[PDB]
């Protein structure tokens, strides 16, 4: 029964309302979007996609005010300033923000000022704002909190298969690498762009660039505080990526053993969130997994006892939309006014 | 000794640049670059490049107001609104207009307010604007003209060997596709467009899309006006493109024949604007060449001996930039004022 | 309840095994598949694959000489000579040569020799081998005929929409061109081929090539014998592809009549063999389509009164294997022996 | 002086060829090419290059024998079986083996039943073959070995710089992992394969496969024995490739010492092997580089003072090729019967 509003139509956007729409007895309604392209542009891209392929629902528009999924009408509106969004008349609960654009105070709050009761931020936030991981530490939400981040990809991969190995083996230290697929912050071909690297053609280019869920995983996870740091590799593929982690361990232990306690976490408290796959797949085969972090078995390798070495793959666009959804359906559960 | 700006460094600014630095005692001296994204990002991007590869030349920043290349210092502005530019200050005799934004009058007249003193468009221009085509119609410029096109990369592709056709056969009718490279128009992954297929991911698909190269033929070949029209095809390759165009004659012939009348041009006319390949070549082969356009001989069919079939290829950035600067050449040679 | 033998369990062979796998109630029965590569490799890339998508079915391995699909059981064979088949042991009833090294009556006759039935060739046969097209001339088919041919992909999606114009307008003469996704007889990169064209890294160019679709059409066509001829060039894409025909007509038209008779068939004798798509649309949205060909109704064009111009899409891998499915079932029909 | 022949004409034969005809004052003759495919198709391969570009000599067939490099006649034969090869008759000194196939003793051996006085192996030897690695441990050469090896692309990546590690900081243990571009021994298209990871579309996945650099390592740095482990990422990218590795060192220290440590190196005993780069350069940055190992500075990291972290590229075609001809080098200098 909660209103909620998508404030900016892309990537991720769309895939949260096609992830809201396949779950069952949903306590959200989304009622309205933000999609500064249009009635005709949102309509279109909602029904065919070149990852995820054609939405098997009966998608149009509805006059020019708005568009319809199976029947369920959706208000959609255009403007880049949130400020002047209709929130207050409308009655929103809560924002989904996903342009990229507002991701600190001074800017989700306007979403407040406008009448939205709270705000989802669909990345890290910047300040001192509220960051949670389903599966980690969502426990320590409350209803108190105006402004949440759900953090990146990339940390949603991450948190929770370390937090298995801190405490069966004791993390004394580490470091890793993500092998992570292209995304719409880089260019088509070398143009003008902050990161002097990200600006270098995409489709054709091995791209280094910074990554920051060395330290996002401190704030979910307490006890490994300045205890890892990291790098990303930006490559040619259009979607699905993976982790490499390196972490030298408390307690003397062998590939198979580390294996084992994966599976135990995945079959009990990680259900759902965490899985371990015993074949020979590549990243193709771990499209639309609903998981955030998915073990590849045959790479585990553990070199003088204690240095392990832990390989895992994530849909970063659709696995990630599946938390955003879930976080929400915590806003909802938790609400008491 | 003519003192020319570039408005707008991006993959034909700085095409450019590298074009006329290779010309040998050129009658052109670039003294000033607009790029508002920096004097360094205009120097880094200009050395190091995906499609032509490192710069063969000391290149550095200047200061935190220009460059240096091979010893030569260039000024560097950064001012996205033309009326604000130094133009007037510094004598600029001709801009290279090529941001792709400022094709009108209106627009392109904002360089003159500046104090420019003419205005060369790197694309079509819209409205009352006179364009030419090196080895067409180049011959019908004037000194008084103060704003003027060259045209796209196909429409240069085009008119030499269409012009050869009509005046050896005599073209009834016809019709054009053009499978062509990606460029910086389009979008990396799913998103919004005014065009619903430009706005599909580009590295992933055949992406059909409007031409109007067609009836920009008629501009600078008055007797075909009316008798093309087309269509193009983006796919995934970084440059290069590939014409094929299909017209009814007058005059029964055949293949050889037809062959025979482009080399002819080529070795005399058209020398350096067209050429003829008798190899079995492909795309990648064409990268870097400084003609216009290069028929594939193997290729060319006759039916139903008046139904001619051509396929020509072109690099449509290094091709066009040169191009570029041979209109600019022309300017300096037709200076009386 | 009839006998098949799937011959070369490569692209084409497995597409074959999955769309006879989702037809209700079929006159087929897939008994036995010679796969070289082993029973594991049969049962792996059956359940998983880049274009298609992870099979939906419980695939796994029968002992070591078979595999099991929802339960039924398939024998497995290795065996790259034809003549030592156990096909007359097992009562086979009809193969399916998809090798793509079978093609003339000695080479495919082998199969005949093992004890085989008959025989279909998934491509063009060579020599004396009756060749036909579903929509097109299928009802010229005898239970007589030992070996017959379902020709290629290309010639699947133009010989139904040419057959439309000709009955229509009358084609006096005309040109093709198809911008065709690469297949394995390409390489990856640059290494020995026959054809110096297609030896070039495929993920990397434009190449142009032959084909025989042309002269393939007056086949099954009589009436368009040395009316047709064209190219091809294959693109960067891993599936789907597009053909660009240009025809002079004997009756005068223009571009929506054009479309409108395309529709009546489509809605008629053509119904699941031919569409025509009204929305704009990439190549992508057309994977996984049923049907031969899909005309993109908005970039029909007609010059001159009577220079026609038609565009249409066509999966090459799972749109043609439908097709030999649907000549396969026409076989079992047809049988009175 | 040396009579070379080169055995293979594929991706590392045509660059071998390529390379030592850019040398000064060589002591290698290159007289011979077996090439399986003839003489038409060697002399265009070597010309046209879709990763190298054009090769900037003239290139032509001689007859129907041989083909001719400015001038330079080398002549040609084609046969798959080593023991009828033509090398007694010659007077051959050194092959070339670059097949991929004679690995072994039993196969590289043939070479010497046909006449051939010694043969390079282009990759690992298989069992006791004498392996080496420029700028590591050559001096342990000696002409009585007449079958050697000069390793993997990899291995002589990492072990220039795991050398400099070692002997100043003292390596206890380490992984490492490489993101390597694609190679002829993946499919295009998802077919048979041994390495059930190999057989998927290698433009189109991220493919994990086995490495045996780690060990390779051990045989030319002694010390190393049994220290490290580590595997390999395939992706989309035609050329140059990368390695991360991560290692426990004995004495406590920091990232900005250990850049300190390899341009020392860099600058005296390997000079021309190993090289440091402090630009934010890609992948495309690194094409035709003569080193075999170049650390990407911004990128060293150091966790708890002894977990260090580098990152280094290298051009997997010619910077190996390159080594290859400095090794045939050596062979020539030590020659004495
Ligand atoms: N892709 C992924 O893997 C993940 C992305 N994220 C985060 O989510 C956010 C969006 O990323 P993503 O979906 O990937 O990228 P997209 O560019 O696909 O989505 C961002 C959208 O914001 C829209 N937009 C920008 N400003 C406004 C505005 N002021 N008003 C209305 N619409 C606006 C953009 O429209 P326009 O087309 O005009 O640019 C674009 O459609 C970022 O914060 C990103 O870091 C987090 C996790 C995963
Ligand atoms: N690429 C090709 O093959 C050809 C392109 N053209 C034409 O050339 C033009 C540009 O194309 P292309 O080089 O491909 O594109 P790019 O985006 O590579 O270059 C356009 C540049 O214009 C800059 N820019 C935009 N507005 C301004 C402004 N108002 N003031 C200063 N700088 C500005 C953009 O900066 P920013 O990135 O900040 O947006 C961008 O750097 C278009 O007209 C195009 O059709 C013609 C022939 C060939
Ligand atoms: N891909 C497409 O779009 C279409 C292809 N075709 C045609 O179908 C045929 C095959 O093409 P495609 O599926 O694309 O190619 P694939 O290589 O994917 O399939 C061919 C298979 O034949 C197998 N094979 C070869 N010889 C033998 C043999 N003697 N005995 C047993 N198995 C053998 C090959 O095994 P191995 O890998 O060991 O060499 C390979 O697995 C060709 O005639 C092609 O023109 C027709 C329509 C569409
Ligand atoms: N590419 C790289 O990065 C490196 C490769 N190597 C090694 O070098 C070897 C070749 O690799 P690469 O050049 O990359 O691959 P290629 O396939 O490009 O080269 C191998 C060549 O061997 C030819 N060939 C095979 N058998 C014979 C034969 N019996 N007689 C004559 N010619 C034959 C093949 O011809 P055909 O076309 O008929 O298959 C092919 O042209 C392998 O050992 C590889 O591991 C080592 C270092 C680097």
């Amino acid at each position: 029964k909660l209103k909620v509003a998508i404030n900016g139509f892309g990537r991720i956007g769309r895939n949260f309302l096609r992830c809201w729409h396949g779950r069952k007895d949903s306590p959200l309604d989304v009622v309205v979007i933000n999609d500064t392209g249009g009635v005709k542009q949102a309509s279109h891209l909602l029904k065919y996609d070149s990852i995820l392929g054609t939405f098997d629902a009966d998608v149009k528009t509805a006059g020019d005010s708005a568009i319809s999924v199976d029947g369920k009408v959706i208000k959609v509106v255009s403007d880049r300033n949130p400020v002047n969004l209709p929130w207050g008349d409308m009655g929103i609960d809560l924002v989904i923000e996903g342009t990229g654009v507002f991701v600190d105070r001074d800017g989700a709050g306007k979403h407040l000022q406008a009448g939205a009761k709270k705000v989802l931020i669909t990345a890290p936030g910047k300040g001192d704002i509220p960051t949670y991981v389903v599966g980690v530490n969502e426990e320590g939400y409350t209803h108190a909190d105006t402004i949440i981040s759900n953090a990146s990809c990339t940390t949603n991969c991450l948190a929770p298969f370390v937090k298995v190995l801190d405490q069966k083996f004791g993390i004394i230290k580490g470091t890793m690498t993500t092998t992570h697929s292209y995304t719409g912050d880089q260019r088509l071909l070398d143009a003008a762009h902050r990161d002097l690297r990200r600006a270098r053609a995409a489709c054709l280019n091995i791209v280094p660039t910074s990554t920051g869920a060395a330290k996002a995983v401190a704030l979910v996870l307490p006890n490994l505080k300045g205890k890892l740091n990291g790098i990303a590799l930006r490559v040619p593929t259009p979607n699905v990526s993976v982790v490499d982690l390196v972490v030298q361990v408390s307690k003397k232990t062998f590939a198979e053993e580390v294996n084992a306690a994966f599976r135990e976490s995945a079959d009990n408290e990680l259900k759902g969130i965490l899985s371990v796959c015993d074949e020979p797949l590549v990243s193709i085969d771990f499209r639309c997994t609903d998981v955030s972090s998915t073990i590849d078995s045959s790479l585990t390798m553990v070199m003088g006892d204690d240095m392990v070495k832990v390989i895992a793959w994530y849909d970063n666009e659709w696995g990630y939309s599946q938390r955003v959804v879930d976080l929400a359906d915590i806003v909802a559960n938790k609400w008491q006014a």
